[PDB]
């Protein structure tokens, strides 16, 4: 009974415990991740060669563990905002091609964004130019990524309302997770308790500022979640379609108006602090709002990410 050479672990390594190359029955190997920016999932990495001839873990698993990136780290821990510092938003992704937009890194090979930001480039099969690790929209120094595949929500209808304004981009290569590039966490199920009316989220982006031009450097604002009736009402008026605010949206902004996301922030993550895990998570995706950014009483409208966890998980788990 010889189990053979073990499979390599992405974002991790394998090591022979019993001896270099010892792949015989009861041989022991050890998988490991880079534990600073990755954490091993599934098992402890200890695999023993079994009589059936397959490397097998302390739990009986015959397949590899997973090195999953740490998420939601921030150095803290757009209209009316202030300039982000390096590592404030390590998940921030710039998406260039057709117009300026943004996304948020998930894991080391996915970008969460708004469908409206990528629908047109998707449907004429032009790969997305995805950039990260950079505070400056126009800097020539950045981490390059390219879309391998773009998933637009099957219930999103382009230019016909913003319900289901969510998309996932699979990168053709993993990005290196470090202090400047770190994904955002997905909300845990109870994360709603951090996304109540008057809880504070953070929007970041290079979009229009109060001066009415795109920003050169990444900007951010802290904004409160707005009561959903109040948001629904603010958009029940021409020129907006009937029922523009749905239960798949959360609103955030000021009755006064001087804090908002704008054109060019599309697809950015509206993040919130899980004060118990002490990690940032994505509560919203920058989706739509009034054509006058930062207008009084016209709140930013964000795709409500917690409603899309099955969809997100379905896509990431299957591709
Ligand atoms: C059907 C009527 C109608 C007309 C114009 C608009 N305007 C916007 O949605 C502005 N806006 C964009 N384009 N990205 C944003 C990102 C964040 C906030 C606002 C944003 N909405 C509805």
């Amino acid at each position: 009974v010889d189990c053979g050479p073990p499979d390599d672990l992405p974002s991790g390594r394998v090591e022979y415990i019993t001896g270099p190359g010892v792949t015989t029955y009861k041989a022991v190997i050890q998988y490991s991740c880079e534990e600073t920016f990755y954490t091993m999932k599934v098992n402890d990495g200890k695999y023993v060669c079994e009589a059936d001839g397959f490397w097998t873990s302390s739990k009986g698993e015959k397949s590899l563990p997973v090195c999953e990136p740490v998420c939601g780290l921030s150095a803290r821990t757009i209209y009316g905002g202030q300039k982000a510092k390096p590592g404030d938003f390590p998940w921030q992704v710039l998406i260039l091609g057709g117009t300026t937009a943004a996304g948020a890194l998930l894991y080391d090979n996915w970008v969460l964004t708004a469908a409206h930001a990528v629908y047109e480039q998707k449907h004429d099969a032009s790969a997305l130019d995805i950039r990260m690790g950079t505070l400056k929209r126009l800097s020539p120094h950045y981490t390059q990524a390219w879309s391998e595949a773009v998933f637009i929500h099957e219930g999103y209808t382009h230019d016909a309302g913003f319900d289901n304004d969510i998309a996932l981009i699979k990168l053709n290569n993993k990005v290196v997770i470090n202090s400047n590039i770190t994904p955002i966490c997905l909300p845990r199920k109870e994360a709603e308790s951090f996304m109540r009316t008057d809880d504070i989220g953070t929007a970041s982006g290079w979009g229009l500022t109060q001066r009415g031009f795109l920003a050169r450097n990444l900007m951010y604002v802290d904004i409160p979640i707005v009561d959903h009736q109040k948001c629904t009402a603010a958009y029940e008026k021409p020129p907006y379609p009937r029922g523009s605010v749905t239960a798949n949206m959360l609103c955030a902004g000021l009755e006064s108006g001087g804090k908002d996301s704008c054109r060019g922030d599309s697809g950015g993550a509206l993040v919130f602090l899980d004060s118990e895990t002490e990690r940032w998570f994505v509560g919203g995706i920058v989706s739509w709002g009034s054509m006058n950014c930062g207008e009084a009483g016209q709140y930013g409208v964000y795709t409500k990410v917690i409603n899309y966890i099955p969809w997100i998980e379905n896509i990431i788990s299957d591709f």
